[PDB]
């Protein structure tokens, strides 16, 4: 049953080496979950100007490329950064009133029904795992059972591509030493250079050259962005 | 089974009357799960070098005291919003490699095997599940299992106390305005006061202005903390 299907899952995930095979096995086991297409989106805070978003899925070619040139992952309620009730929510109606062009286009495309669960890792990721269907409708006694499934999906996703390290799960790359990381935190805090000299013990004119080093490795101009991208990222 | 056990415990949690039963249920699942005890720990990410802590659990008195007043609560591994390995940590014998002196503590209360389990909310808010026992060690076959069913719990005790609206998971009100919000997005992408002028049409003094007001709300000294407390809060 339930005990059955998670472990031999996860032994798919544990024994791949590709990010292929990992979107070939989801695939595989959302045409079991009852629906006829997925759709995984990987979002990051950072630039806070220009939010990084990235698309995987296997909607049909002709609603991927839809789905872009109408700019519709910036209207779209499904990819949003609000909080929902269990982190699932399902499709509705009403659900996309602020994007009634959305939903519209959405339906005789054949994505009628579906539903979209969203995981949240400690480094500003932020996965957006959708499931759709066109003849099917969500049977409540299916509701609880998708629920617990998709958190299952999208959680190992997030294992196995952190652990294969695929580019969309890490953002910002940036190795931060065990000095280095401490001189950020006071000055995330507010706290000058000056008086981080002495929380340390340091010296000032050496508490600017780590921030610096620091800055260069943020491609930061100054030190504000480097605080700013260090404590979306949970690095801090 | 497993299906079974997770719609029983979803529906009698729906009881949103008092935070005090919701602790109480917990503890009658994790003697359920085989284990001995527990600690829950709400974690806020500012501020960076003392996080706002809240403490639940029934870990012994004396021992929440020691563990809190030695401030284990900065260096202890049970707790790592960073390297998720799986966001599940099976305490053991070697994650306590160095700066183990609350391993020594730990085990003398009578805590010898145990493990904890972590989530991340969208709004940067994240918490933290152990259990404990000292009678057995913990086996793979069920580790898997134990995977499983405390990431159910901690997943349905944040639904559960965001539902009942605790008010331990609540950040600062630090609310933002629309143009303070544009200002600060910019600020915290590296360019300075004189280049978010020319990005809007607005002067320098008067973006500076909003600098001095947005920081007032964080009760910080310069803008280096304000736009660093903002990101973590997910404001911009
Ligand atoms: C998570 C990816 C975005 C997404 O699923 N959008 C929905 C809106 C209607 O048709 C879709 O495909
Ligand atoms: C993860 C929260 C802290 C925790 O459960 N740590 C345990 C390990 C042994 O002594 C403790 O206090």
């Amino acid at each position: 049953g339930f005990l059955d299907w998670w472990e031999d899952l996860r032994s798919e995930m544990q024994s791949i080496t590709d990010s292929q095979e990992v979107f070939a096995v989801l695939e595989k086991e959302v045409r079991r979950l009852g629906f006829d297409y997925y759709a995984y989106c990987v979002r990051h805070p950072i630039p806070f100007t220009r939010p990084r978003i990235f698309m995987f899925g296997n909607y049909p070619p002709a609603w991927q490329e839809h789905y872009q040139a109408q700019n519709y992952f910036a209207i779209d309620p499904t990819i949003r950064h609000c909080l929902r009730s269990g982190n699932h929510i399902v499709w509705s109606d009403d659900l996309f009133a602020d994007a009634q062009e959305l939903w519209d286009d959405a339906r005789d495309y054949g994505l009628r029904h579906g539903a979209t669960h969203s995981c949240m890792a400690p480094n500003g990721v932020m996965g957006f795992l959708s499931v759709a269907r066109s003849s099917p409708a969500i049977s409540p006694h299916e509701r609880e059972e998708l629920r617990l499934r998709m958190r299952c999906l999208i959680e190992l996703l997030h294992q196995t591509l952190t652990e294969l390290n695929h580019p969309s799960l890490q953002p910002q790359p940036i190795c931060l030493s065990k000095r280095e990381r401490e001189i950020l935190r006071w000055t995330a805090d507010g706290k000058t250079s000056a008086e981080i000299a002495k929380i340390l013990g340091i010296s000032e004119s050496t508490v600017n050259f780590h921030l610096k080093n620091i800055q260069k490795k943020f491609n930061a101009p100054n030190k504000t962005q480097a605080a700013a991208y260090a404590a979306a990222l949970g690095l801090i």
